[PDB]
């Protein structure tokens, strides 16, 4: 049994858009990205659990990585030293309204560091909320927190063999529902948890939402 205790953040175009129902929206969100983290597929399923819930700061503008940067060294500030604490939490996601872009286009809708899942200093995600498929965006980011390499990779070729349906795709197409986690992302999520990656993991959290 392993559990995810997370942190997450909405900003100020979120609370502005989505109003009194953010909290419930950002909830069902995290359910569903949830729901894809138990699936089969992953080989070694974990239980995101949401623990702590803000609604918005960090400095959030179109570049990605700088959003990216600007929440992660925001989140670690109300973060506490120790998991045995309740008021710890392993990871952080930031949702935005913001259109989030890379350098040359706007296409890109998240980031994340990779394979970072027990280090507080750099155990972040953001999504730009697209207001549907937000949860599909979610499971990409925490699929590279992770550890987990697009499945177009050279590693992820032999992996998953000859025969862009699958979650950590590297853009959002329509996820087979029989395999959302290819045999690469389960593989590499597993070989993270296997060589202690995420010994964060293991206590159970108190109080989920
Ligand atoms: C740059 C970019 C672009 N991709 C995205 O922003 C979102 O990609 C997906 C979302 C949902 C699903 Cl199901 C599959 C893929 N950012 C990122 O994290 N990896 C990337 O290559
Ligand atoms: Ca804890
Ligand atoms: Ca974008
Ligand atoms: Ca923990
Ligand atoms: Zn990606």
């Amino acid at each position: 049994s392993r559990f995810v205790e997370t942190l997450v953040v909405a900003d100020d175009k979120m609370a502005a858009f989505h109003g009194a129902g953010l909290k419930r929206y950002l909830l069902t969100v995290m359910a569903a990205a949830a729901k894809a983290f138990k699936h089969p597929s992953i080989r070694n399923p974990v239980s995101l659990v949401v623990t702590r819930l803000v609604i918005l700061g960090p400095q959030v503008g179109p570049s990605a990585a700088q959003t990216l940067r600007s929440f992660c060294a925001w989140q670690r500030g109300l973060n506490t030293p120790e998991d045995s604490d309740p008021d710890h939490f392993d990871t952080a996601i930031l949702f935005t309204r913001q259109d989030l872009c890379g350098v040359s286009t706007c296409d890109t809708l998240g980031m994340a560091d990779v394979g970072t899942v027990c280090d507080p200093a750099r155990s972040c995600a953001i999504v730009e909320d697209d207001g549907l498929q937000s949860a599909f965006t979610a499971a990409h980011e925490l699929g590279h927190v992770f550890n987990m390499l697009h499945d177009n990779s050279k590693p992820c070729i032999s992996l998953n063999g000859p025969l862009s349906r699958h979650v950590m795709a590297p853009v959002m197409a329509h996820v087979d529902p029989e395999e959302p986690w290819s045999p690469c992302s389960a593989r590499f999520i597993t070989d993270f948890l296997d060589n202690g990656y995420g010994h964060c993991l293991l206590d159970k959290p108190e109080a989920p939402l």
